[PDB]
């Protein structure tokens, strides 16, 4: 089923408004993590303490507390061309865009 | 409106079973962090660019992509007498457990 996992989204900067200044890429692949965090969580979701214990407490009281969330745990880097004061200009890591890996937190 | 901040959570370990090798606390103040994660982003909750842009994109359109999910992003020890593989052990900073800070991933 739909449990926790990284899943595609191809954003293209028009959509966010950033082709005013993002002369390339006109979009990426950003990726989002999707699903649920069930229990028993997963080892690979590298779950913390207070997402396995929020996600007992919730699993037999459905009114108290909520499921731990599926969420970007590591974020990878694009390299975007741009404008600077009408300046050809490339940026090569520019963090914190695309993510590689989902976790239950 | 609801949104994201740290709210109280009381968890008794027996309410969840680990009563069988917790010998102390009984409980403990764990937290928990909930509401939305609205756009814009409020920079105390330390949005990253992945939930910024993943944010606008669903600004827009609901059917594409999700809203950014309200985190722990800062998670603090508690001290605990425990059993581990049959010998009482103490731990003055078993880690992971009490929300410090939330935040929108
Ligand atoms: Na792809
Ligand atoms: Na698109």
């Amino acid at each position: 089923g739909n449990y926790c996992k990284r899943t595609p989204l191809y954003i293209d900067f028009k959509e966010i408004g950033w082709d005013s200044w993002i002369i390339a890429p006109p979009g990426y692949e950003a990726y989002e993590c999707r699903g649920v965090c069930f229990f028993p969580l997963a080892e690979h979701l590298t779950p913390t303490k207070h997402a396995i214990i929020q996600t007992l407490v919730h699993l037999k009281n459905s009114q108290k507390a909520s499921k731990a969330c599926c969420v970007p745990t590591k974020l990878e880097p694009i390299s975007i061309l741009y404008l600077d004061k009408g300046v050809v200009t490339l940026k090569y890591k520019y963090e914190g865009m695309a993510v590689s890996e989902c976790g239950c937190r």
